């Protein structure tokens, strides 16, 4: 299985830089019905708090959107037209928005029927990361049995479960990540 906790990663300084942006964060999950400790743990993961980054393949911004698939997901969710633009996905509130709006198409789509909140908050950054299908895969080929096998499991056996048999070690570690991620949190009384 993966060795997803090496090597160790210090969430304090990309946790202080996401924090900056929790007013935003805090409206977005508001609206979206969205944990914004957990948007701000994407932040810090995927972008460590910086507007300005971009990708090798182009995904922008604090939660890392690509215009012409996060980005067009969200936008035929609101039922718009096309896809945003890169300048768009720089915007820190827009960015952030769509990352939240990302988050509950993830919740309320794919990932529709999961139990235990803790398991589907593994559930969503493992979808985030690698994607709701290959998670899904993972346990059978058809959905309906597959959220009836993730629902067996409690959070750790999740985990357990991504550690032994999801085919992107990057799967697991964002699991690690998540948790540094909260540890860090709680010395933010916001």
């Amino acid at each position: 299985k993966h060795d997803y906790t090496n090597p160790p990663w210090n969430a304090k300084v990309p946790v202080q830089r996401a924090m900056q942006w929790m007013p935003i964060s805090q409206k977005a999950g508001a609206a979206w019905g969205v944990d914004p400790q957990l948007i701000t743990a994407i932040i810090a993961i995927e972008s460590g708090g910086n507007p300005n980054a971009v990708s090798k393949s182009n995904a922008i911004g604090l939660m890392q959107l690509k215009a012409s698939t996060s980005g067009r997901d969200v936008y035929r969710r609101m039922g718009w037209s096309g896809e945003p633009t890169t300048s768009e996905l720089k915007n820190p509130e827009r960015n952030i928005s769509m990352g939240a709006a990302y988050l509950n198409i993830l919740e309320t789509g794919p990932l529709a029927g999961i139990e235990d909140p803790k398991v589907l908050q593994y559930a969503l950054v493992v979808s985030y990361a690698n994607g709701a299908g290959a998670l899904l895969r993972t346990f059978s080929s058809d959905r309906k049995k597959a959220i009836s096998k993730i629902n067996d499991l409690d959070a750790d056996e999740f985990l357990e479960h991504v550690a032994r048999n999801h085919p992107a070690p990057q799967a697991p570690r964002y699991i690690y990540k998540l948790e540094q991620a909260l540890d860090a949190m709680l010395e933010h009384h916001h």
